[PDB]
C-alpha cells in the first residue's frame, strides 16, 4: 500500500469504506491495520504514515510510543460520538439509561485499560456516572461492574458469553456495525460521554499520506461515511 | 505505625488531618505515605493496609499492581469532587469557564497520565470539552493545550513557571489547598467533570485497619474535614 494507518479495532468499518471510497477515484492503494497497540505497534515503527485514535486519551499514549514521527501535539480531532449501553437483544431488563444500571440485579462490563492497555474507554464510566453528583450512586453502579475489560474483544466476548452480564457501556459507532450482538440504549443527556476519533500525520509525510489525511479529515464523503455509525462534527 | 496507607499526593491532605484526628481519639497511629506510585510502590507491597484513589480509573490501575492483597473489585468510592480551571492569581485574563479555554492567546496545562504514569486527571479535558459537541471546540481548546502533564508536580511546575500558562485543569481540592499558587475559576454546569476520592482495604485486615477504614469512610468527622477542601458526599 501506498498509504499505512494503524489503530485500535472500532473506527477501521467507517475508516476501511473511506479507504475504498478514496481508492474507487485515484490510484494509490491505502492499508488500515487494526486492532489492540500491542498487534500492530512494531509494524507502524516500521512504516506508519498516520495513527488513527478513538480517544484523546488513548491516542495521546499511543502516539508517545511512536514519538520520533508522531507529535502529540498533532493529534487532530476529526468526529466525536456518543457512549451507549449496549444490551442484550430485546432489552429483556428494560434498561432506559445510565438510572437503570444503578438497580439491583444488573450485571455490567466497562472498559479500562488498567495501566497495561491503550484502549478508549477508560474513565468514561466513572465520568458519566460522577454526573448524577451522588457518591451513594457511585457506589451502586460500581458494585454492579462485573468486568473491568482492557480492550474491546475482551469485554464483546464477557458480554456475549456471560448470561448475568445485562450492560456493556461502549460507543455507539460499536453497536451500529454489530446489531446482531446487542441492542443500543442511549444515556440520559445530563450523563452523557463524548468522545472522539483523531487521526496523527507523520513528520516528514508523503504527498500520498497527505492525500488521504485531506480527504479523510475535511471531505463531506468521509464525513458521511463516519455519520452512518454515529459519528459527528 | 499501625495503619499504612499508600497514594497519590493531593488528597493526603485532608486524609492526613483525618488520620490526626483518629490518633487524638485513640491508641492506634496511622501512617499517610503520598506521591506519584512509583514512589512508594515497593513499600506499599511490604505493609499497605489501604491503599487511596485519586479517581477510579487511577485507583484501579494503581491496585491491579498489588492484586495480591487488594481486590479491584473492593475499591469504595467515598467523596467526590469538581474539576476546576486554576488560573494565575487575580485572574488576569478574565477566564469565567471552560469555554474561555477556547479563546486565541490561552495557554493550558492538562493532566495525562500518557500510559506511562496512573494519574488521576486523565481523560477530563475530553470528556468536559466533549459535552459541548462540537468538533471544532475541542480542535480549539487541544490547540491551546501546551503541556500534557504526566502527574501534578509536573503540571504545578509548568504552571508556576510558564508565564504562557493561564490555566492548569486540575482538582477544586487541589486549588483550596494550595490557594496562594493561583485562583480558581469553575467550569460551567454543562461540561463539569466530578471524579472520587477512593478506599480499598487489604484482605485479611488488621483490627486497626478495619477501624480506620471505617472511621475514614463513614465518620461525620471525617466528612467535615474532606468538605473543606470542596469533597462532598
Amino acid at each position: 500500500a501506498d498509504v499505512n494507518l494503524y489503530g485500535p479495532g472500532g473506527p477501521h468499518v467507517p475508516l476501511i469504506k473511506v479507504a475504498e471510497s478514496f481508492e474507487k477515484s485515484q490510484s494509490k492503494r491505502v492499508n488500515i491495520t487494526f486492532g489492540p497497540q500491542a498487534t500492530w505497534n512494531d509494524k507502524a515503527k516500521k512504516n506508519a504514515d498516520i495513527l488513527f485514535g478513538a480517544s484523546e486519551h488513548s491516542a495521546l499514549a499511543i502516539a508517545e510510543g511512536h514519538s520520533e514521527r508522531f507529535s502529540k501535539f498533532n493529534i487532530h480531532p476529526v468526529f466525536m460520538r456518543e457512549a451507549i449501553i449496549l444490551v442484550k437483544k430485546g432489552n429483556p431488563k428494560n434498561i432506559k439509561g445510565m438510572a437503570d444500571l444503578l438497580k439491583p440485579g444488573i450485571g455490567i462490563v466497562v472498559n479500562d485499560g488498567a495501566g497495561v492497555s491503550n484502549t478508549s474507554g477508560t474513565a468514561v464510566w466513572e465520568d458519566s456516572v460522577g454526573r448524577m453528583k451522588n457518591v451513594e450512586k457511585l457506589q451502586a453502579f460500581r458494585s454492579n461492574i462485573h468486568v473491568f475489560a482492557p480492550n474491546s474483544g475482551s469485554a464483546r466476548k464477557a458480554f456475549v458469553d456471560g448470561e448475568d452480564i445485562d450492560a456493556w457501556i461502549t460507543w455507539v459507532d460499536w453497536a451500529i456495525a454489530n446489531p446482531t450482538i446487542g441492542d443500543m440504549v442511549r444515556m440520559e443527556d445530563e450523563y452523557r460521554i463524548y468522545r472522539d476519533f483523531n487521526v496523527v500525520l507523520a513528520k516528514n509525510p508523503s504527498s500520498e499520506a497527505i492525500d488521504f489525511f485531506d480527504y479523510l479529515t475535511k471531505s463531506k464523503d468521509a464525513e458521511a461515511i463516519f455519520q452512518h455509525y454515529g459519528w459527528f462534527k
